[PDB]
């Protein structure tokens, strides 16, 4: 379906092989976990990031 959103602003790693990407970034929610937090990917390599760094496409 749908599972893409538009990074908020930028996200720097912070966890052990945790997700990293910048504003514009098109994360690929692989599977909504965590309520402030899931698991997606980006930068040809997926991990967890902020849920709300990043924001819907669609609408």
């Amino acid at each position: 379906g749908s599972t893409y959103v538009q990074a908020l602003f930028d996200f720097d790693p912070q966890e052990d092989g945790e997700l990293g990407f910048r504003r514009g970034d098109f994360i690929h929610v692989m599977d909504n976990s965590d309520p402030n937090w899931w698991k997606g990917a980006c930068h040809g390599q997926t991990g967890m990031f902020p849920r709300n760094y990043v924001t819907p496409v669609n609408r």
